[PDB]
């Protein structure tokens, strides 16, 4: 989950 909302970055 961290990941998927993480490549906003
Ligand atoms: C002990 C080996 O555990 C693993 O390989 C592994 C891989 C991915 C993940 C994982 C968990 C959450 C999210 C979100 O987004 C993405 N990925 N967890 C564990
Ligand atoms: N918001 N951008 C990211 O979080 C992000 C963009 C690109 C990459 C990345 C990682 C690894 C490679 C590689 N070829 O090993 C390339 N681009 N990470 C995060």
């Amino acid at each position: 989950l961290a990941a998927a909302l993480a490549q906003a970055l």
